[PDB]
């Protein structure tokens, strides 16, 4: 498949790349995605849901094998205000919250996570080209499968001034950047 | 003795409280000081050097003993950038750290420890109130004597964004907050 957006077996998926070359994303049974690269440029895709929800309990298993720079992660946007959130359940060879301002802890589902906030400039986004926040929740205790009570994200996030808009689309997704990789990842 | 600084039998020492009550710091022979506190208020007092060096080794032996939120640690400040550090030996029954951004690990002295920083906001300082980072390094294998080769601590920090201008004073330092202790340390 194509970069784009749409239906599968049942949930919404998204796959955006930057052009570089080096990706596979492929659509499987049921909640089922896969990635596979090798010398890739930046993307991110995987399934859930449009529109998500505030309060959704969101469910992972799989595999997950990244040889350089990758997060798994809930992903997803808000629209007025345009926010992108992330809440990262493991990553590769760098922490994504490198650089981003730490706003506080949370505790959820098995482990304490790290909140932060920056500012993406004139960057792509759902809606075109924008300035915008990006919030962060990056688990301590890595994994690659569990359960992730995204309403506790959203409420620390809020209670540090975060505040998330009308919700857009609400996914599962794995990420790379300039690396290799492979990820079999099945959503409920 | 009161709050400030001096020379006690050749060693530089700084004793800082809240004006809460409940603190008895006490200078004792050569590089010795004892705290013993009830019911404290804010305090951090000690002894060490003034100026100190970026490249010290600091030799610590004794006995410490907090009931609560306390810390045992090398302490100092720099100067331009201003600067606020803690090379954290031992604990109470609070991780100093907590909210802190972790910066990355450093192995030195016979542990790991986690390096992290935070931005204090308009606080009181060695030149006043203030805006600043304050650095933290936190020994995992909890001790109250050791040898701290500050080197390696400040070699860690400044991975990470830590500048040396000019060094102000360092001490091994007995903290405490609202808690309740008893504590003698010799430095040399």
């Amino acid at each position: 498949i194509q970069p784009g957006t749409g239906y599968n077996n049942g949930y919404f998926y998204s796959y955006w790349n930057d052009g570089h070359g080096g990706v596979t994303y492929t659509n499987g049974p049921g909640g089922q995605f896969s990635v596979n690269w090798s010398n890739s440029g930046d993307f991110v895709g995987g399934k859930g849901w449009q529109p998500g929800t505030k309060n959704k309990v969101i469910n992972f298993s799989g595999s997950y094998n990244p040889n350089g720079n990758s997060y798994l992660s809930v992903y997803g946007w808000s629209r007025n205000p345009l926010i992108e959130y992330y809440i990262v359940e493991n990553f590769g060879t760098y922490n994504p919250s490198t650089g981003a301002t730490k706003l506080g802890e949370v505790t959820s589902d098995g482990s304490v996570y790290d909140i932060y906030r920056t500012q993406r400039v004139n960057q792509p986004s759902i809606i075109g080209t924008a300035t915008f926040y990006q919030y962060w929740s990056v688990r301590r205790n890595h994994r690659s499968s569990g359960s992730v009570n995204t309403a506790n994200h959203f409420n620390a996030w809020a209670q540090q001034g975060l505040t998330l808009g009308t919700m857009d689309y609400q996914i599962v997704a794995v990420e790379g950047y300039f690396s290799s990789g492979s990820a079999s990842i099945t959503v409920s």
